[PDB]
């Protein structure tokens, strides 16, 4: 074809879509960050067949946990499709940590990853 | 690097990825509109740390309130993801009116932008 | 413009963004598998005025129910957003079976649709 897609692309489309100006993702999630006011909000995906945990204290942002999650939601667990900060804002570098779940069993694993400016 | 996505390139790929052949948007959400029988469906992104109320008393169509809404939900807030009319087409030019809200702050803003034809 | 994405580019970029190794789709949904451990998760989206039902019975990969749905709702209504197997794999050829519906006029429709590997 002569040109490709990035394995990446994703990055570049959903930044697009959301307007974001940060990122952040590992093997397991990604979000997408917008500066707004004194805070932050991220529109959150899952991947590879992992999600992340809706328990309030289980998300941090440079040490801090969100004010407000939306979530999808199940019978017996649900998973973070909106997370805000009223007053932390995204910027490069700063560590998202989280528990990340599985809907396929009942495991929780700790993971962190750290904010990229968008492409 | 010889080849760029556009800025909007979202735009494209949503549409595919939903088969609208309607989209609206402004800085602040999205929505992709697909024709079926006597009405229509959008689904709807936030973007720069906002999203659509689930208020379909403010949403309007062509001056129509949308009779179903599907959300992602939280403890005092819910956004849209899906929305539907009984009654109304998805066509360019036609106005969409909506409340705009962010998690950051609790703002919650009018505005109103015009559908335009799927690329 | 000398380069164009191809009319399925969403395809490509829903498996990147998912990191999925298999999809599934009709006019009315797409599904964007990933394996782990021993079984599976989709993320799902609907298409076409569509989405898939969230009632139980209605799902089956390998003609095994999943284990989980989560959702998008509204009322008693709801739409599928991720789906998991505890011990089923996806894998090219096999088959999903879903009942898709629209809340314009409350349609509800068998179908069924074979994985393809992601590309």
């Amino acid at each position: 074809n002569g040109v490709g897609l990035k394995s990446t692309a994703w990055i570049n489309v959903m930044c697009g879509l959301h307007n974001a100006t940060f990122y952040v993702y590992s093997s397991y999630f990604c979000a997408f960050f917008c500066n707004y006011s004194n805070g932050c909000v991220a529109y959150v995906y899952g991947r590879g067949a992992f999600y992340l945990s809706t328990v309030s204290g289980d998300i941090k942002l440079n040490s801090v946990s969100p004010n407000q999650i939306l979530a999808m939601t199940g019978g017996s667990s649900s998973a973070v499709t909106m997370m805000s900060w009223t007053s932390t804002k995204a910027a490069e570098g700063i560590s998202l940590e989280y528990q990340r779940k599985s809907l396929i069993n009942s495991s929780s694993i700790s993971g962190s990853a750290s904010l990229v400016s968008a492409p």
